């Protein structure tokens, strides 16, 4: 679809100077007709990519030296100091009138809440080969990250609840497999692809080549989702059908953190009662750590206060000159708007927001590179068009406990904790989601007692985790997890008496009156939401049940999936209560 001489006139526009690509065409032909089908490709490839990026590859390269530039300086502010709008939630496993009161003005709204899930990205560190989603939040029942959040927002949104989930050419195929390997029917699901940008072989934003003499390529960041969003129709704007059925906010999440479904309810009732335009979820942040600082900012003497993330990496740099936690909130990246807010927001910029480099130096001298560099973006700083004299930015703190990635391999694992830090590893992330079902239950008044000793080690004998009790409670039979709905199901909490071994799976609609369980059980009730409840009343349930051991240094069935977490749980014996 280009004209022939139209890629001729690309090509002599890239050899010009402050373009200077003429190495792209090193040995070639003087015009186009000459070129072999893997010339044109190239010449075709780089005249395509003014659809998917603002000015196309000359913009791209101007760009890139502007921010190339900029990346010899030292990042610096006026001024720093905290967002004016910070608001504590009250804690996660305390059921006061007002943890009550947030869960269902939060829980009411998220009938009107449009998701997002950024799920682009590959994670490089794990020893996992398959894309992030398809990680089991938990081995007990292996229900992977993708059918977690899907599930959970058909839940409190209904079926048709709208859901966008970003892709790149890293992740995208595997992503459709597993949608239809899940049998997962999502009517108003959007699955957007990111795009390729290019690659600087160097500081003069030369562009890189492989080996196979082909330009090089990698996404361009979470960054990009907003103008996916944008660009997306349902002739239709995507946003503009979102506003016209009634939808009322918009919540982006990340791939690996399943706190998400505890905290977005009340950063919803937080933004609605202070009237937050852009509400940031926050945990107290530890100096060290890899999640940026949400402050108050004006980056010249003269600028407006502007509230934003500051990356962890740049904070790193800002800090160590310009003047047990940090001084301000850490950002989790769980980003929750006012839609009609954000749709104005997102007309005004086309969804493009400010950009960045962070070129990989071989050495400490030279401006040469370790690997070449594109330009990135991050989607949190689509707080940057939010003024403060227009819009209202905040953010809620929660506690550090809810945030729960699984971020690293268990080797950095080991060396993180080495240094005390966090290990955000596949173990710790499994060992947080059954502990923190466990403090939700007891906040409603079910009696467990278990010891918080580790109950197998990980990563060389680094650190331990435990595991039991385990109770995973499915969306049917905990609707949307709220203390209200875990109290529906336990109606009367202080006749159920799980030991600290045992493992309770539930199913479906399943109201427990009274049990006593020294082993494991499975209960399944009616898949229907909206059937006759099976009832378990006096049951009384001992068998082997489960254990756990840890994966030896030493007709193998270990998988990455155990593999990356250091253990396997041995499910050894199991009752079934069907009906
Ligand atoms: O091109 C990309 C790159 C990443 N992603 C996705 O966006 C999230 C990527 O975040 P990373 O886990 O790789 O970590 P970041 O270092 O990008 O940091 C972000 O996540 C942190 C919390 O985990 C902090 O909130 C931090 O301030 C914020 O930038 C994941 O869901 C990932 O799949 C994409 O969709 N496209």
């Amino acid at each position: 679809n280009p004209s022939n001489s139209n890629l001729q006139a690309l090509r002599e526009e890239l050899c010009t100077p402050g373009l200077d690509q003429g190495h792209l065409f090193e040995g070639w032909p003087e015009t186009v007709d000459e070129c072999n089908e893997r010339q044109i490709a190239l010449l075709t490839d780089l005249y395509m990519f003014s659809n998917m990026y603002p000015g196309g590859v000359a913009q791209y390269i101007r760009n890139g030296h502007e921010l190339l530039a900029r990346e010899s300086e030292e990042v610096d502010f006026a001024a720093l100091e905290m967002p004016p709008l910070i608001f504590e939630a009250p804690s996660l496993h305390r059921r006061t009138a007002e943890r009550t009161a947030l869960e269902n003005a939060g829980t009411a709204m998220l009938c009107k809440t449009v998701f997002v899930l950024v799920a682009g990205g590959l994670g490089e560190r794990l020893g996992y080969s398959s894309i992030k989603v398809s990680l089991p939040v938990e081995t007990a029942t292996n229900t992977t990250y993708l059918a977690y959040y899907l599930r959970w927002a058909q839940r409190v949104g209904g079926k048709e609840v709208p859901f966008v989930i970003m892709t790149s050419d890293d992740t995208h195929d595997r992503t459709l497999q597993l949608l239809r390997e899940l049998q997962l029917e999502v009517p108003n699901l959007h699955v957007l692809k990111q795009g390729q940008v290019f690659c600087f072989a160097d500081s003069a934003a030369h562009l890189a080549l492989d080996e196979t003499g082909k330009l090089l390529r990698k996404p361009h960041g979470h960054g990009d989702v907003h103008s996916l969003i944008y660009n997306a129709t349902v002739a239709q704007p995507l946003v503009n059908d979102w506003l016209a059925a009634g939808y009322e906010s918009i919540v982006f999440i990340q791939d690996t953190n399943a706190g998400a479904t505890i905290t977005i309810p009340i950063s919803l009732a937080l933004s609605a009662e202070h009237s937050l335009d852009m509400n940031f979820t926050c945990i107290p942040r530890v100096p060290k750590e890899p999640i940026g600082l949400l402050c108050r900012t004006k980056k010249n003497s003269g600028d407006p206060w502007l509230v934003a993330n500051v990356e962890y990496n740049v904070f790193a740099e800002v800090s160590r000159a310009l003047n047990g936690f940090s001084p301000f909130p850490g950002s989790v990246n769980t980003l929750v708007f006012k839609l009609s807010s954000y749709v104005d927001r997102l007309r005004e910029s086309h969804g493009i927001v400010p950009e960045f480099i962070n070129p990989k130096y071989s050495d400490e001298t030279r401006r040469s590179f370790k690997k070449p560099a594109r330009i990135e973006s991050l989607m949190q700083d689509i707080a940057l068009l939010f003024s403060e004299d227009d819009y209202r930015v905040g953010g809620t703190v929660f506690e550090r406990f809810s945030y729960q990635p699984v971020k690293n391999s268990l080797e950095e694992a080991a060396g993180l904790v080495a240094q005390g830090n966090g290990a955000y590893c596949a173990a710790t992330g499994e060992a947080a989601f059954y502990e923190l079902q466990r403090r939700r239950l007891k906040a409603i008044g079910l009696p467990l007692f278990y010891s918080s000793q580790p109950e197998v080690t990980v990563a060389k004998d680094a650190f331990g985790v435990r595991l039991f009790p385990i109770i995973v409670l499915d969306t049917v039979c905990a609707s949307s997890g709220s203390l209200d709905d875990l109290a529906r199901v336990f109606p009367t909490p202080e006749k159920v008496h799980i030991d600290q071994h045992s493992t309770l799976i539930v199913e479906g609609r399943v109201i427990i009156e009274s049990l006593e369980l020294y082993g494991a059980l499975t209960i399944r009730g009616p898949t229907d939401s909206m059937a006759l409840p099976h009832v378990v009343r006096n049951a009384v349930v001992r068998n082997a049940g489960w254990s756990v051991h840890a994966i030896l240094s030493l007709d193998s069935r270990l998988s990455e999936v155990d593999r990356i977490r250091g253990f396997v749980l041995k499910k050894t014996a199991m009752a079934v209560m069907d009906c």
